[PDB]
């Protein structure tokens, strides 16, 4: 019934992100969502996750030389979502074919033999519903696992197994 | 005008590869080589390695819908090099910025907690030496680990540790 | 295969096409689409365009000796798509290398100094979407300029600039 | 900024439409499609037809005081479809009972003693199929004539007998 009717996100300033230099935009409404995992260590507190988001971005910006952390959003096990490039900026998370047409959300950690806590799954699914309500994502958007569009084990066997059951999943 | 027959490479026909639909070419001499691992199961016999190469290609062609296996060459633990897209066709292994200026060689297996056997490493260095002798690679080519140009664990912790010591490795 | 017959295409019979003698088939689904221009006269009415398509086929058949108009489909400035050899038959528009693995669509007119009207651009893009829907083209098909696969001016500088901005365009 | 709309519909702005002031919405997917003729002048080219859509709109807006042209979509004899109120906005073409539950498509011209060209009929069929793909029309919708729901000879005797032969028509 009123404008800002969706999910909470930790803003860039809050997790002390380096300023983005990316300018290429995505065309909303976006149809695809690609779920990946950072494949590294997980975090489970606002404190550790903010730090983890800073490290992921550092690697992408410092080492890979990218304009900003590749993901549009990051999901910490603290149950919070971390603002990446956002709903309107093209990400670098699934290749030249899917980057310009999807939203890349990455779960912080490695989920090959471990599943994310319920609160992390709720945060991600709450975020997608937020993207629909805002008009950032199509009402009939499609969820893919990173390994469905790129050769990689991401988002991890256990997590990949989870998203396959999701309402919007379409391999 | 010197022609060296230093190719102990297993032809696509020999490992029963599906025909390639790729047509884009690489401009020789190529300056970079990006080393990755398939992060899948490894193989130590010509027979099992031809089969694993088939699987890797099947994943890329049938699941990802690609023209061919993304790597220019694959390295088996059987100590043999398996022909991928070859020296002249641009591969799909390190992104839009690196694919067109590099040769991607991938070790079949996951090297986070395993090192490839000496014979696999010998195969890879001999393959790169052969590339220089043919004119396909610059004599002063630079080797990069996959994780140095893209966010990923590839080529695995132990293998990455090994290639960082290589003469041609560059930050 | 899939219920929806897609897009509005002017049937061969409607533009008074000479019967085709072509028999070689394409392998479904097709990966490539080569965009060309006829470099001939443009037409902006259903009548003038049915005539020009007849003229193009006439030149190809009667003067070049081809089994039919070499293009799989023709686009008119009248905003309609004119059926050539169709989705299932191999055309003659990009040479011995590409003809066997691509769909050739051609805009009727010379676009070195002119751009095709928006209706022609929309007709071309919906035809392709239709090809994908029909299973004739791969979901991840790639669009190429005629100049990218053969040494030619086709499809003309102005049109070439436009197809480069297309989502499925790959240099 | 991505690929354009299906059915190759000439956008409002392309046929130089006055801005719409309508707000009442239909709840897609819609169950009915009512076919009428404008009983106005006919046109057979993109230029003439854009002018006629302007004429029809001008009459409904300037003279009848409507928020926009009554029809959701207009079909020209040039074989193109012209965007009227579109898929989401309730039209004014079949009265208070039928306007809120149907999509109204109108053939530009008088068809009492004339049949519209095959392409105009194809554009109409193509428009309806693209409505389902978009999710605006019920995958299994129903088609009615103007005289089947209102006391009028619209869409004309000739055009009326043709739509009766359609596969989605309902008594
Ligand atoms: C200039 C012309 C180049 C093309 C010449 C080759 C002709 C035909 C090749 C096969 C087609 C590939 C392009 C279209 C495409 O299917 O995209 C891929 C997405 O999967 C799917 O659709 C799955 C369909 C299922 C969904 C059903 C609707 C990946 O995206 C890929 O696109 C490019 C080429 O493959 C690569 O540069 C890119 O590089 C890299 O390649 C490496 C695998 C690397 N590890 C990286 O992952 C990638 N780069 C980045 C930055 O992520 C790669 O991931």
């Amino acid at each position: 019934e009123d404008p800002p009717a969706c999910g909470s996100i930790v803003p860039r300033r809050e997790w002390r992100a380096l300023a983005s230099e990316c300018r290429e935009r995505l065309t909303r409404p976006v149809r695809y969502v690609v779920v990946s995992h950072t494949a590294g260590s997980h975090c489970d507190t606002p404190a550790s996750c903010a730090q983890q988001a800073q490290n992921v971005q550092s690697y992408h910006v410092r080492n890979l030389g990218w304009c900003d952390v590749g993901y549009n959003f990051l999901i910490g096990e603290d149950g919070l979502v971390y603002e990446g490039r956002g709903w309107n900026i093209k990400g670098a998370h699934a290749g030249p074919t899917w980057n310009p047409i999807s939203i890349g959300i990455s779960f912080m950690g490695n989920y090959m033999n471990r599943v994310p806590p319920p609160r992390a799954l709720r945060a991600a699914q709450n975020l997608l519903a937020c993207g629909v309500a805002l008009g950032a994502l199509r009402s009939n958007y499609e969820v893919k696992g990173h390994r469905d569009v790129q050769p990689t084990l991401s988002p991890g066997d256990r997590l990949y197994e989870i998203i396959q059951t999701w309402s919007h999943y379409r391999a």
